[PDB]
């Protein structure tokens, strides 16, 4: 039950990932075997809620790729249910300040370190009580990644970085540039500068920087700056671009 | 990607609608072809969440009837996901004051006009980036309808009507009469008076009034007073009343 | 675990029904409380297969309306699964001759009366072995209705009527009229005559005639001639026509 | 539409229950016939949300066992939708103080006694308006059970017990012992003492105590102390323990 | 309710397509807007059966791309349900001889041209009776494509080509090459020769040749020889290969 | 992609199993970690068809327990789809004679050994072509178990045992005892004798005998006689009986 993604970050080994906007456990498995270090379960139209995350985690389980799940916000209930279904690494959206970061962390840890409920029923997280000493071991294997999406969050980064249990800080270029006044234009120099310096700052604090970047050369640049969890594509972009390129090779006839 | 429902309201053409309490994309399509101007996706037992709204929007898409979606409350996350799946007209429940109305509006608009996230993945809203200049065009095509359900909301109507981006104000007779002390008795004169004068007041402010009314003559009355989005029935009422009337024609034998 | 629909037919009490083309257990429950004697689970776009039938049966269970299920054909494996999930009355499509009617009957009965498998797991049908003596009681509570849809089936009707275990014979006017040369027009006198003569003949043999008919006058006509399970409308027709009429009043 | 579970509690007849962590309406029905007085719909990975609760309520309806539903928190929207789908007894999690208890109660009652919305569409709760005078009868048949899971909640118990409409108070041993500093060790004397005295205190206030306890002798002890809704097992524990015991009788061969 | 795919084939306009192995209506819509003339609904793990086909058809409806559905075999009941949910072009698997091709055609046509049942309930196919004269117009808008997958089917090709109502003949290179002794290697000259000769022969008879081929050069070769419905890739191959190439660039 | 269940049978190592009547991938995973050598995916009310099998296989994949899937009958199309989604061991129902056993075997093997279609799309079975030489390795890792359920099948057992590719013969006591005249009572000496003689005979031919038996003593008896895949309980029986016993202790 050791979290290998968390251990890799801690050891400074960079992890290359793919963002999943589809909810299918079939495509999840198809992608789990494609050679990524991690996959981000982030679908915005999931049909079966936590059960959708269950089947994606089951699909991914036997593969080397590690799952990370993005709840739709920093929601203590959502977090509790994702941890019970067996999620060990979370990407928590819209973390704006250190208080919010500390709340995300506390939601993942049993008392006294946090407020995670032991609950009434057996859960997949403990493999139905088959993992020996699960209660004692669980806290140390939770990996909390916080997403910074605004000027305000960027402003508060040194304090967020000071929060114990924040293992990583993920920057979403699209949302940040929108908030900076360049929506759709993350490549604008002021935006790239802010991202580069955040990535360096996170790394210098002994925490893992993450980012999503579909431009392959930019991704490489972030990796050199020390980004340790880098999503380099999104499943639905891969599919849409491949399909469009294929149809264009023939034109509509 | 022009919102024809929003344009019709703006132009003062009244829109006749049906409330959908069933979640089926099959019944949605069956109803989409029945000749209504708009359909309200408002099911309270939807199985597949945003994915349920996806399949209803897909069912309705080729028909003249326009979809409006009612999130279960004024929930920034819910709103973001409904807009990403392609919803352009929202009916936001339990708007009690102008602050809440302004928050609903801001949730639907990209920065700087609002807080809508550009997000990380392609979305159905932009048809996966196939709508040219989607980011630049989206804000103007969002249509926000706010639902007033209480004495407090009715009290605050002049201020709600003053909120930029509130395109329409919908009155729910059942809930309002309950709050006024006549639960189940919306036909009580004091209640009808409050509704009539709200409808006139909304219209006089240059905004669209909406209401749900299953009594055909009352519906016509509201339309004369200037109501511009009037739901005249509910799918599950149509079905239950038709079935009961049919069985009664034969009696149990 | 008495099959009350089956007993009503046997007693000559007519049963007024509604055909369900939607698969939803929510609409099934909404309709189960509307006053019909029976509901026909016949959806052609069901999402969950036997599981969808399970939730419709569960929805209907506490109401007076009795369920009847139409498998998509006379498929012994489909019939086995529907019986295991708890179906006791089947409307079996496209029964063309006495051999096919006998196969449908044998599919519903445990040996030696039929080929129904006792199976390996507990099943909802026996309420997980909570119905005492289920294996011994089950056969007599199965109710098999065969659907006649072609001129060929009409020709073989006398033989079908001689099949023991056939409790009912259901006539589908639209398909029959198409087979007869009047697709879309069951109102033709030749179609009506075949239908009405069949009803008389079925009842004469001591079996239940059934039919789907959305025209109230024709429905009362068939009832007068002795029909015992008459489906008088379809859920999706009710909804579509009510919606269309409503929108029209504001147009 | 009389709530027989609520009436049994009121009359002091103890109700023996099973906690359902599976969401299947098939297993729900299989368990509904097993001889329990009540079943707790509490699955943490439900696929179809309110629709999942619909099919479980439909499965259970013809059986003597009575359904109770645990929303994932004291969420006015969640509560409204569960009541509309026909839930009459709720177990509300994480009630910490009397204000929260009063809010849970008010969420279940139509105005003026509460804030429950009459709503726009017919609902399963009224059996689509077929229950005569439903609006007038509904409030009295709602049964609110509040879950106390912390030292803070235990501290506030006398005030929670003073709230009109709180019919019962449920103690979750696992969560309480975790909060007391004995996570995984509810059998610790100080914890058992706190639970025993809460059970007596609830009962002495004329309200129903509830608890979940899988140890059969401990369960009997709580029943003697006056606990009136006692869940004595969890479906997924029954299955996991039975399967493990069976495989062990043969060993892997 | 004109079948535009069918008219294009008839007019000799080639149609470039994509094969869908995923069942999602979200990915179906994402692909429907990518520029193909047609999409083949062929998923082998569909969750909701006919209902899954319903949501894919609904997703695709407003786009220029035309849907074609592949039932899992030449199953009259499966074909009836797909037609009722609104399918107008079918790719029918494992058609081995002219008798099987005729059965597939008759399954799609109302009497007296075929055995398609008019049915009891309204269906999406007629848009719930909103398409005027649907019963009279439907037969001529059905488009039947038969899939040839074996040496036996190739031997009977001349006869299959004589079946009225067969609008198209689809060659599946992987299965044919396996039947011929080269499983996994359609590139063998003997396989290519059989494929190319068949294409010429099909077009010669005034029917549309079709084929799935992910190799662009071969695809252009078949088009040059007169193929009219060419599926040039599969959704799951596109995704798997793009994902794998992407991960590799960072390895 | 070694089939480890198949190798265990071949090596004469007995495999203790559990029959799954529930379809849930959550309960499938909960049971996959309970200690069984194999689990039988046999649900009769599955909601998602092949997709439901996909999520159960995915749930089970990382555990030591090996999955075996029971198609609802000896249906080549059903077998094709289950193999494509990744099933390597099939329990094929109602195999009555050697011809039917051979058909089941040929359905699982690529030409020229069988009729399994290579197909058009990538499939989970080959892990989307990530298993090297999958087409060449697949046939030898398929494991076909035939279910004998009638006196007729018992009569033909010697011939069935001569079919190459039949790795195992599974006896279903409830169905056999019903066919023999003792429905509900497999305990009868005549039934037990037929079962035990069959087990000896199967093992003698160098094939694996299998059986479902919830009685521990009988299970050990069959194991002693040489049975190699013994399912010793059903998930829904375990749950129902545990729940009932629990409620009873408080009654």
């Amino acid at each position: 039950m050791e979290n290998s993604f968390k251990a890799a970050l801690k050891a400074g080994r960079p992890q290359i990932g793919l963002w999943l906007g589809l909810s299918s456990s079939y495509s999840a498995e198809l992608l789990a075997g494609a050679g990524f270090d991690w996959l981000l379960i982030a679908g915005e139209h999931a049909p079966n809620n936590v059960q959708t995350v269950l089947t994606q985690l089951q699909a991914i389980a036997p593969y080397p790729s590690q799952p990370v799940v993005r709840p739709s916000w920093n929601d203590p209930v959502q977090i509790k249910q994702l941890l019970d279904v067996g999620t060990q690494t979370l990407l928590v959206p819209m973390v704006q300040n250190a208080d919010e970061a500390r709340e995300a962390v506390r939601a993942t840890r049993y008392p006294p370190a946090g407020i995670r409920g032991v609950g009434s029923a057996l859960a997949r997280a403990s493999r139905w009580n088959r993992i020996p000493d699960y209660l004692q071991k669980a806290n140390d294997q939770m990996c909390v990644l916080v997403q910074i999406e605004t000027r305000e969050a960027m402003k508060n980064l040194p304090q967020i970085l000071d929060v114990e249990g924040v293992d990583g800080v993920f920057i979403g270029p699209a949302d940040l540039s929108a908030d900076m006044g360049y929506a759709g234009n993350p490549q604008h120099p002021e935006v790239q500068a802010a991202i580069e310096q955040a990535i360096v700052q996170i790394r210098e604090s002994g925490k893992a920087p993450g980012i999503l970047i579909a431009n392959e050369q930019l991704a490489k640049r972030y990796l050199e700056l020390g980004a340790l969890f880098v999503a380099v594509g999104v499943d639905t972009t891969l599919l849409a671009r491949a399909a469009e390129a294929l149809a264009a090779r023939f034109g509509a006839q």
